[PDB]
């Protein structure tokens, strides 16, 4: 929940207003910016908070396995079924094959799963949250994302700022992560960051955002290993000698 940058606080405000709706929300942001945490917040601030919160990463599964995991087969209940009365979070949405996109639109618009065999369709009641860092309108133009799915899925859009655009939050979060690492390795006090360390942290572009910042800071505190003088060496790249 860390951050004071205006851009982040505006996201939290937006989320508070979107959460009670049953409308789909699209979250745009880089890796490590907190997208799944925001999806979770949408669920727990909604009327569905006692229902299930289910997640699925679309990039992780090949096309036939993604189809079965999302819509079910035979049985093997899919993630829409498991999310009935709750919220389903679809991460890396732009990697979904076009077959899955069309089937997703069908579920959104008709509210049921189709299914094979003698079974009747399964009606489902699921609040959808999706995330990506792709330019979805650009993909629509290329024919790699369905325009009709976007016209429907993007009821509203939450844009999470990358850490490099929340420059004020870098030192706040670095200090928080450093202190927790000091507890983990039993140092009595975090001895601070030198100006060199601060320059290194603030100049780096953080392609992995908060996840990367946490790891870099934890590693740096461990390598420093003392409370006797301030931390000077920020180890961004551990693959260097
Ligand atoms: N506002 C925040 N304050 C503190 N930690 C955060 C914040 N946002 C994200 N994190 C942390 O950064 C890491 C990445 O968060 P996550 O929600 O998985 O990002 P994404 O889903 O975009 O990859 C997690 O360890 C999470 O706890």
């Amino acid at each position: 929940l860390l951050g004071e940058a205006n851009s982040f606080l505006e996201v939290l405000e937006q989320v508070s207003h979107l959460a009670p709706l049953d409308k789909p929300v699209l979250i745009i942001g880089e890796r490590g910016t907190g997208k799944e945490l925001i999806a979770s917040r949408l669920h727990y601030l909604s009327s569905r908070w006692q229902g299930p919160f289910i997640s699925l990463n679309c990039a992780a599964l090949n096309e036939n396995l993604l189809d079965s995991e999302l819509f079910g087969h035979e049985r093997h209940p899919g993630r829409f079924e498991r999310a009935d009365g709750g919220t389903l979070f679809l991460d890396q949405l732009a990697t979904a094959p076009m077959m899955v996109q069309e089937k997703l639109l069908r579920v959104i618009e008709y509210g049921e799963l189709e299914r094979v065999g003698g079974s009747q369709p399964l009606q489902v009641n699921v609040r959808l949250v999706c995330a990506t860092n792709a330019d979805l309108p650009a993909m629509v133009n290329e024919g790699t994302f369905r325009a009709d799915l976007l016209d429907r899925l993007a009821f509203d859009v939450v844009q999470l700022p990358p850490l490099r655009e929340r420059e004020s939050d870098i030192m706040l979060m670095a200090e928080y992560f450093a202190i927790q690492m000091c507890r983990e390795i039993k140092l009595p006090l975090f001895p601070g960051f030198t100006e060199r360390a601060r320059e290194t942290l603030l100049n780096y572009r953080w392609p992995g955002n908060i996840r990367e910042l946490k790891n870099v800071v934890e590693r740096s505190v461990y390598r420093h290993g003392t409370s006797d003088y301030p931390l000077d060496d920020i180890i961004i790249d551990p693959f260097k000698r």
